[PDB]
């Protein structure tokens, strides 16, 4: 599924991301825009042989099982395919464990490079929330 801009902001708020561990709604929308263009079916392969999955691009080295990442862990206790659903629940729950690991939203490199410090509120302007 490809979400409308105002449509995803509404679903993320419903699942309790608005200010989780101190991060506002526009930070999560911006992160999704640049990680996936609002597409839940987004995937991308990393050089160490791990893979990234879904609207927020979560990785198989630590966080999910895909059966193809040697010596890895499954700290979220889930298969990576759950991160591709039109239902965003598994993606939101695992992003909560990751953002708590010690380093906050710096765990997402594109958030640090395209959305940290910017007028993130513009991503929610004109939306009925
Ligand atoms: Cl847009
Ligand atoms: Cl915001
Ligand atoms: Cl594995
Ligand atoms: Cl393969
Ligand atoms: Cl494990
Ligand atoms: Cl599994
Ligand atoms: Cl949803
Ligand atoms: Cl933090
Ligand atoms: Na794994």
């Amino acid at each position: 599924k490809v979400f409308g801009r105002c449509e995803l902001a509404a679903a993320m708020k419903r699942h309790g991301l608005d200010n989780y561990r101190g991060y506002s709604l526009g930070n999560w929308v911006c992160a999704a825009k640049f990680e996936s263009n609002f597409n839940t079916q987004a995937t991308n392969r990393n050089t160490d042989g791990s893979t990234d999955y879904g609207i927020l691009q979560i990785n198989s080295r630590w966080w999910c099982n895909d059966g193809r990442t040697p010596g890895s862990r499954n700290l979220c206790n889930i298969p990576c395919s759950a991160l591709l659903s039109s239902d965003i629940t598994a993606s939101v729950n695992c992003a909560k464990k990751i953002v708590s690991d010690g380093n906050g939203m710096n765990a997402w490199v594109a958030w640090r490079n395209r959305c940290k410090g910017t007028d993130v509120q513009a991503w929610i302007r004109g939306c009925r929330l």
